[PDB]
């Protein structure tokens, strides 16, 4: 395991998202769904002159995943996935170019809601989970699982679970108080809300 700091920026909005009092919380699956659902037209994208890029997984589908005994949401998708240099780096900057404009406009009255209109729509997640498992898996990379509790570190290291084939996982790991997004009708809710209109299927599991 690797650990690595995050630049301040990055840091201070986690810091916002994790502090600031903001009800609207259901609105990281929507987010979450969203650049699952960019991921897979990426994949597609490139298929579609390289068919081979398919090898690792023909399926391109969103699962959502509740585990009361774990409390955990779990967002799985066969999009591109991502490699350890976009893990540890390429997405450090977009990340921070991001953020200063999310800053940006919050101070010009923009609501935590437009956060994925900065490209950092992932960093929602931390409107309910303490802790973010992101399991991944890129063509041209292995395996990785990034993690973070925020506190100003993150973690990177080569990932010995379930080989994935292609594609992400997110594991929010829900703070005490936000389990309702681990029953059925809420994260039914949810979708059918913000997210009815995805072109991909989107599978919620039960227990
Ligand atoms: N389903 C998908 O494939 C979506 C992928 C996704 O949400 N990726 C997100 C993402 C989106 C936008 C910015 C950064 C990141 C990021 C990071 C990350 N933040 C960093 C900050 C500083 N340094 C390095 C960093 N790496 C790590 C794992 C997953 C993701």
């Amino acid at each position: 395991m690797e650990t690595f700091a995050f630049q301040a920026e990055i840091a201070q909005l986690m810091s916002l998202i994790i502090n600031t009092f903001y009800s609207n919380k259901e609105i990281f699956l929507r987010e979450l769904i969203s650049n699952s659902s960019d991921a897979l037209d990426k994949i597609r994208y490139e298929s579609l002159t390289d068919p081979s890029k398919l090898d690792s997984g023909k399926e391109l589908h969103i699962n959502l995943i509740p585990n009361k005994q774990d409390r955990t949401l779990t967002i799985v998708d066969t999009g591109i996935g991502m490699t350890k240099a976009d893990l540890i780096n390429n997405l450090g900057t977009i990340a921070k170019s991001g953020t200063k404009a999310f800053m940006e406009a919050l101070q010009a009255g923009a609501d935590i809601s437009m956060i994925g209109q900065f490209g950092v729509g992932f960093y929602s997640a931390y409107l309910v989970a303490e802790k973010v498992t992101v399991i991944t898996k890129h063509n041209d990379d292995e395996q990785y699982a990034w993690e973070s509790s925020a506190g100003g570190s993150f973690t990177v290291r080569t990932d010995t679970g379930e080989p994935m084939g292609r594609g992400t996982k997110v594991i929010l790991h829900l703070k005490e108080d936000q389990t309702e997004y681990l029953e059925e009708r809420r994260i039914k809710e949810i979708v059918k809300k913000h997210s009815q209109f995805i072109g991909y299927p989107i599978t919620l599991f039960v227990e």
